[PDB]
C-alpha cells in the first residue's frame, strides 16, 4: 500500500470559506495601506499594487495545514510518519486549530497556525529556519503565492518571519486594522498579529491528488 501526497488537517467548507475571506480581506487592506505603498519598493523590483492578483496561485478549494509531506513515500521518512500509531489512530479526526497571524511575503501569503501539544504528536520529526524555533512553528495554511513560487516556501517564509520575531525584531506597529496590529518587517515581509485568534476546524487524513 502506498501514502498519500501528503498529510494534514484539512478544513471544512465552512472554516475555509472564514479564513479564505479573512485572507482576502487582508491583501486588500495591506494594499490600500499607506505603509505598505510606501515600501513597494522592496517588496517587487520592477504606483499602486494589487495584492490579490499578485498571489495569484491560489488553493482553488479546501484549505488545508500539512504536516507532512510524503509524495506517496519517496519523500525522506514518509513510510516511517505513517506507520506510526498517533497518526493511524488521528486518522479522520477532528481538530482545532487556531490562527494566531496573517503574514505576506514577497513569495507567499499564509496564516501561522500555533498547534496544541496533543496536535504536536502529529508533526513529523526530521532546516537551519528551524534553529532556535520550537517545532511545528512552520505549521500554517496558504493563502496564496507569486507566478514562479514553488511548493513548501510558504512554511520557510513564516520560519523565517518568525526568526526575525525571535531576536525582536519586530518592530513597532505600523499600523492598525480591525483584525489587529499590522508589523513590517522589512524585505517585503508583513504580519498582522489578530487580537482574537481564529478558531477553524479540520479533519487529519491524507490527500492522494
Ligand atoms: N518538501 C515539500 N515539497 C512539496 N510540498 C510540500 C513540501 N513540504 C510541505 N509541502 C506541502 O504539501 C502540500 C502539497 O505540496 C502543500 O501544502 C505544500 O506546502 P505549502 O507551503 O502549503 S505550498
Ligand atoms: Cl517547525
Amino acid at each position: 500500500d502506498f501514502l498519500p501526497l501528503y498529510f494534514g488537517w484539512f478544513l471544512t467548507k465552512k472554516s475555509s470559506e472564514t479564513l479564505r475571506k479573512a485572507g482576502q480581506v487582508f491583501l486588500e487592506e495591506l494594499g490600500n495601506h499607506k505603509a505598505f505603498k510606501k515600501e513597494l519598493r522592496h517588496f517587487i523590483s520592477g504606483e499602486k499594487l494589487e495584492l490579490v492578483s499578485y498571489f495569484g496561485k491560489r488553493p482553488p478549494g479546501v484549505l488545508h495545514c500539512t504536516t507532512k509531506f510524503c509524495d506517496y513515500g519517496k519523500a525522506a521518512g514518509a513510510e516511517e510518519y505513517a506507520q506510526q500509531e498517533v497518526v493511524k489512530r488521528s486518522y479522520g479526526k477532528a481538530f482545532k486549530l487556531s490562527i494566531s497571524a496573517l503574514f505576506v511575503t514577497p513569495k507567499t501569503a499564509g496564516a501561522q497556525v500555533v498547534l496544541t501539544d496533543q496536535e504536536l504528536q502529529l508533526w513529523p520529526s526530521d532546516p537551519s529556519a528551524s534553529e532556535g524555533l520550537p517545532p511545528g512553528s512552520r505549521a500554517h495554511v496558504t493563502l496564496g503565492c507569486a507566478a514562479d513560487v514553488q511548493p513548501a516556501q510558504t512554511g520557510l517564509d513564516l520560519l523565517d518571519i518568525l526568526q526575525q520575531v525571535k531576536g525582536g525584531s519586530q518592530g513597532e506597529a505600523v499600523g492598525e486594522l480591525p483584525r489587529g496590529k499590522l508589523y513590517s518587517l522589512g524585505k517585503g515581509r508583513w504580519m498582522l498579529s489578530l487580537t482574537k485568534k481564529m478558531e477553524v476546524k479540520a479533519i487529519f487524513t491524507g490527500y492522494y491528488g
